[PDB]
């Protein structure tokens, strides 16, 4: 109807393409996603709708809360013997006369609890309820809820008060928490009933087994078409094909024969070394165009394709592959890793192929079949004789799993993931696979030791994998990424998270999250129906779901992909939408802009390009779309009407805008009166959103731990190819700026803490500066300097402009350089920095802070490995992310990595370490 029309005009805004381009799409797979998806849709509308109205609060304000209650001995030391004192604040009058009333309460009280106190200090005013109705009605802590004085974060689950982000902030900080007293009416009025209405799209020979199939592995090449090139550069061509199971072959690569660029019609049945039966469900076609000019040979197109359907079909008659560009930095002629289907531009080689016929519609196995199989090859090899299994080291005898063996399966498995496993270990391993039950860390290890290659391991391991015990969520990351492309491992490895993955653990863990659903063989997958249901019944969720999608919509690779689930996404999250699209725009006027700024006016005066901007952005229809909407760095804060006095072009390459708008919260005095924001276009700001998000985790592993070694992973926000959003820290300045002699920082820093507070000052300069310095060493970022080191009025130290990382200068370098100026200020003034205890006592920091990282480690490489897929430059290969075992020596000793780390540091600063 009329309803539906505007609602994919809407959603066509959103995800910036229109909905009418997915419903020409001819393939069955992308409109069978379409339509089946919507019981995603469905059941996370059913689960807000469920205890209505609060169900729908908590959709739209989850409680950003941490994932562990327990408190750390340190933060718990902060508190007056384990009392928070907070600051509740109740409007009063229309003129909005706020009252404030202090409580001091247990860090572990609940909102009720914390509610009930307020009405107590309230009621101490009109003191006649002292003891006559003490009570006061339930003293009603249920037709009340707390909010975050400034911004929309509310309270509104039965947590420990401390477990909330803000309060834990505020404790850690030694901040006063400030809340507003809210009517719980107030709050659901606001909220809209979000009728969710199903699109109308909803309303739309034999067959064999794969097993059943006694055939080699044979494909037809037969032609290619717009294979547009110089003959004057290359001599002949041929197609490169390769059979794979995610990046490793399954057999040896088989080439087609020479013809010229002229006529490239081959017309040749390649024969691969694998049997029909053997192909693992994950099985792909990996193909190239290459030429060859010793020879030469260089790739000019490549192709990848699943052997098997999404409707686990196995390839038949005749298919046209559209084909991809050679990426920079590509060393092999096929690209195994790259995005399996065709190009969507089909102005692009074009190969035509030809897959076998058996008379029949073939089928991969039905997990019944896979099980009376597997307990077949189980049964047989529990039956081999000593010299039977004597044949074999992939076969071991029971009652030969000695005490030795079992120490050396556990030894394997605390090795790291970029651990070379040999194949006497694989053969090894594989061998006692079912001793690896009971070590249910080993499984990332254990599946790389299967021949993916051989239907009787394969089915072995879907019954071991099927009754595999749960492991924790990060070591379940792992088995997403491209080095575990069958379906039932990934299928596990969600089950895992669905079961044990928080949703602050999900929220920290987003990026990567999205980036693994690239690795994907379908559309419809357990993991993107994991994704998807949590963005809509987590509106915090859902909102960073949106724009780490949003922001490769430009990416030809993934746009399909990720227009169909933005789809799905925007049929269902219900009013947020509207929201959303106020921030497309916003954005879009903000990239159209600056755009302008840097062709148009680039050469122009800065007084000159701001009387163009002022202009410009104060047309009513620009006017109104960049004010009045939620910030895409945080959906919490709103951004009211533009400050355009305060607005500026920032004088730097990419033009940045720096923008300030009006926070319009009641109580916006309390966080902050102006949210400040610089808009980037021009730089890819994906590398910054990596490291901003490691030193976050760096950052809770240290102060888990005891540690505390206060960071600055501010806000970085990519929504479009080289455009998005970075969170501007009050009250900080450059080392430039603050130079206006060694001692200037210092004496700056004195000036800025005078008294008493001296000392806290230097304790978080050093704090900060030993969290920067081993944080900037492990991860290999970008050469650290005046302009891109920071510190702020309070002493807190921290870095900006990551931009590269790890092995970018191609011998492990250390960024960050402890000029005299920064060991002035440790030292407190002292001449002789180097031979002080203020100096001693960071080392320490340094040592444990190093330390602390280096017992981590496989959760960093593992964070870097599902980032692979995205087309960042620094990180092409497994290559890249082994800077950081190089940097935290992980085969070396932890004594030895510490002299490591030390003679680093000793070597870049000239002595002292
Ligand atoms: C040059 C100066 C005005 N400045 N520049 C950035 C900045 C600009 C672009 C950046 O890009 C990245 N990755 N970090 C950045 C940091 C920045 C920040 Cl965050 N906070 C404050 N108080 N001042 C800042």
């Amino acid at each position: 109807n009329r309803e539906e029309k505007i609602l994919n005009r809407e959603i066509g805004f959103a995800i910036g393409m229109p909905v009418c381009e997915f419903d020409m799409v001819k393939d069955p797979e992308v409109q069978d996603f379409r339509r089946n998806i919507l019981n995603v849709c469905k059941e996370a509308v059913d689960l807000r709708d469920l205890n209505s109205p609060h169900s729908r609060a908590m959709y739209v304000y989850p409680p950003n809360v941490e994932s562990s209650p327990e408190l750390p001995k340190h933060i718990y030391n902060k508190l007056d013997k384990g009392q928070i004192i907070v600051v509740i604040w109740v409007i009063v009058s229309p003129n909005n006369d706020k009252q404030k009333y202090t409580l001091k309460i247990n860090h572990d009280c609940v909102p009720e609890q914390v509610i009930a106190e307020a009405i107590r200090k309230k009621t101490r005013s009109m003191l006649l309820s002292s003891e006559q109705l003490k009570l006061c009605v339930l003293e009603y802590q249920g037709k009340y809820i707390l909010k975050v004085c400034g911004c929309d974060e509310y309270f509104l689950e039965k947590y420990p008060l401390s477990q909330y982000k803000y309060i834990r902030s505020c404790i850690m900080l030694g901040r006063m928490p400030n809340l507003m007293l809210m009517a719980k009416e107030s709050l659901y009025s606001q909220l809209p009933m979000d009728c969710f209405t199903m699109p109308s799209y909803s309303r739309r020979t034999s067959t064999k087994s794969l097993w059943v199939i006694n055939s080699a592995l044979r494909i037809k090449i037969l032609c290619a078409t717009y294979v547009n090139v110089n003959i004057r550069d290359i001599d002949k061509i041929y197609v490169r094909t390769g059979i794979y199971h995610g990046g490793e072959p399954l057999c040896d690569n088989v080439n087609t024969q020479r013809v010229p660029c002229s006529n490239p019609r081959w017309n040749e049945w390649l024969n691969y070394d694998i049997y029909i039966p053997d192909l693992p469900r994950a099985a792909r076609l990996c193909l190239s165009i290459c030429s060859v000019k010793k020879e030469e040979h260089c790739p000019l197109a490549w192709g990848n394709i699943n052997l098997f359907d999404y409707t686990d079909t196995l390839v038949s008659g005749k298919m046209a592959l559209n084909l991809w560009p050679v990426p920079h930095g590509l060393e092999d002629l096929l690209n195994p890793i790259g995005v399996t289907g065709s190009n969507p531009n089909k102005e692009t080689p074009c190969l035509e192929l030809e897959f076998d016929w058996f008379s029949s519609v073939v089928k991969f196995p039905d997990m019944s079949v896979i099980e009376e199989h597997a307990n077949w090859s189980v049964s047989r090899e529990a039956g081999f004789s000593y010299s039977h299994a004597g044949l074999s080291n992939r076969l071991a005898r029971d009652n030969e799993l000695r005490e030795n063996d079992k120490e050396q399966l556990k030894a394997i498995s605390t090795r790291d993931p970029l651990s070379e496993i040999t194949e006497q270990e694989k053969d090894f391993l594989w061998s006692h696979r079912h001793y690896c039950v009971t070590i249910p860390e080993i499984l990332p290890k254990l599946l790389l030791s299967v021949k993916w290659n051989s239907r009787d391991e394969v089915a072995q391991m879907y019954c071991l994998v099927k009754d595999w015990p749960p492991i924790k969520p990060e070591q379940a990351m792992e088995l997403l990424d491209c080095n575990y492309p069958d379906p039932m491992v990934r299928g596990f490895a969600v089950r895992c998270l669905e079961k044990y993955l928080t949703d602050d653990k999900l929220s920290q863990y987003l990026i990567q999250l999205v980036q693994v659903l690239k690795y994907e063989q379908y559309l419809d997958n357990l993991l993107v129906r994991f994704l998807l249901k949590k963005a809509l019944t987590n509106q915090r969720i859902g909102h960073f779901f949106f724009w780490h999608l949003k922001s490769e919509m430009h990416n030809k690779t993934v746009s399909q992909r990720f227009g169909l689930l933005l789809e799905s996404y925007c049929r269902a999250c219900g009013m947020y939408l509207k929201h959303l699209n106020r921030q497309v725009e916003a954005m879009e006027k903000l990239i159209n802009l600056t755009d302008i700024l840097k062709q148009e006016k680039k050469d122009e005066t800065q007084k000159v390009q701001m009387k163009f901007l002022v202009e410009q952005m104060r047309r009513p229809d620009f006017m109104d779309a960049l004010q009045g909407f939620l910030s895409p760095l945080n959906p919490a804060h709103q951004l009211g009407n533009l400050r355009l006095e305060e607005c500026r072009i920032m004088s730097s390459a990419k033009r940045p805008l720096w923008l300030n708008w009006e926070n319009p919260d009641i109580m916006s005095e309390l966080l902050f009166q102006n949210n400040e924001i610089i808009f980037k276009n021009g730089d890819d700001l994906r590398q910054d959103m990596l490291t901003l998000q490691i030193i976050r985790i760096m950052e809770n592993i240290w102060q888990n731990q005891g540690l505390d070694l206060r960071m600055l992973p501010y806000g970085c926000l990519s929504i479009g190819d080289c455009v998005g959003l970075i969170e501007v820290v009050r009250n900080s300045h450059t080392i430039m700026q603050i130079q206006c002699n060694s001692h200037t920082l210092h004496q700056w820093l004195k000036d800025k803490n005078k008294g008493e507070i001296y000392d806290a000052a230097i304790d978080l300069f050093t704090r900060s500066c030993a969290g920067y310095c081993v944080a900037t060493f492990i991860l290999g970022i970008g050469d650290r300097h005046n302009s891109n080191i920071m510190v702020k009025d309070d002493g807190q130290l921290f870095h900006i402009d990551f931009g590269h990382f790890l092995d970018h200068k191609k011998r492990e370098r250390v960024p960050f350089v402890l000029t005299q100026d920064f060991l002035i200020v440790i030292s407190k003034g002292a001449q002789e920095c180097t031979k002080t205890r203020e100096f001693e006592r960071f080392q320490e920091m340094c040592y444990k802070a190093y330390l602390a990282i280096r017992q981590h480690a496989n959760l960093f490489i593992n964070l870097f490995s599902m980032m692979l897929g995205s087309g960042m430059p620094e990180l092409q290969s497994f290559d890249d992310i082994a800077y950081i075992r190089k940097t935290l020596a992980l085969d070396k000793t932890e004594q030895e990595a510490l002299e490591y780390f030390m003679k680093q540091m000793n070597d870049a600063h000239h002595g002292g370490w």
